């Protein structure tokens, strides 16, 4: 059965016994040296596409929390940039820290941030996400990092719902949410090939990592630490510090773009 998780004893130090992957040639995260990124004057403008979304439901999975959209059809999409194609957004995550000074899973010149929030789509051209998942350019992951500061009002509907989905494998109805409210002003961007951050670890993953942060509150991260990676009635285990350190670049360009 899967037993990873983010502890000592199950951590991401631990995932290559049982996903070899883990130690492939386009692993994910990555730092992102924005000195060595270049600028691409061949990248198109990208498009995010989110009028229709149609969120359903938030799941507590027992590494994260999911906001799961309705993907039977484009309303969500996401293209351009260094995409081919359109993506569909399939769901949304973050993970985040203990602490305000870790979370994220990039890292910008070796900062960490308090948090990453990964917009998940797969190409349409593959039918299906589970096929997608077979294939090089299946997925599309949008990332936007999140520093504390002042509140993001489009995250306060998820905050509230977290006391409805503490442990693993509740879940709660979130329709009507709009992801639109969870971007920042620009869409400034580095990119490059990775992969899930995440057993399974599969190379999948055009990344496309936003350089402008969205603020959010003390607050409103410190309801992301309440969750568990814990089932009901187990000891409680803080759902914290729930990301995978930086991975090793290996034959690999991070282009920007943006001057
Ligand atoms: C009771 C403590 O149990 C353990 O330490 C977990 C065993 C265990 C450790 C790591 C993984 S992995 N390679 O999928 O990350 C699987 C299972
Ligand atoms: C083969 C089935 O695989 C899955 O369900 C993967 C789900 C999954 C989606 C996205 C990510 S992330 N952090 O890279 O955005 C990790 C894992
Ligand atoms: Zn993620």
């Amino acid at each position: 059965s899967h037993h990873w998780g983010y502890g000592k004893h199950n951590g991401p130090e631990h995932w290559h016994k049982d996903f070899p992957i883990a130690k492939g040639e386009r692993q994910s995260p990555v730092d992102i040296d924005t000195h060595t990124a270049k600028y691409d004057p061949s990248l198109k403008p990208l498009s995010v596409s989110y009028d229709q979304a149609t969120s359903l439901r938030i799941l507590n999975n027992g590494h994260a929390f999911n906001v799961e959209f309705d993907d039977s059809q484009d309303k969500a999409v996401l293209k351009g940039g260094p995409l081919d194609g359109t993506y569909r957004l399939i769901q949304f995550h973050f993970h985040w820290g203990s602490l305000d000074g870790q979370g994220s899973e990039h890292t910008v010149d070796k900062k960490k941030y308090a948090a990453e929030l990964h917009l998940v789509h797969w190409n349409t051209k593959y039918g299906d996400f589970g096929k997608a998942v077979q294939q090089p350019d299946g997925l599309a992951v949008l990332g936007i990092f999140l520093k504390v500061g002042s509140a993001k009002p489009g995250l306060q509907k998820v905050v509230d719902v977290l006391d409805s989905i503490k442990t693993k494998g509740k879940s709660a109805d979130f329709t009507n949410f709009d992801p639109r409210g969870l971007l920042p002003e620009s869409l400034d961007y580095w990119t490059y090939p990775g992969s899930l951050t995440t057993p399974p670890l599969l190379e999948c993953v055009t990344w496309i990592v936003l350089k402008e942060p969205i603020s959010v509150s003390s607050e409103q991260v410190l309801k992301f630490r309440k969750l568990n990676f814990n089932g009901e009635g187990e000891p409680e285990e803080l759902m914290v510090d729930n990301w995978r350190p930086a991975q090793p670049l290996k034959n690999r360009q991070i282009k920007a773009s943006f001057k």
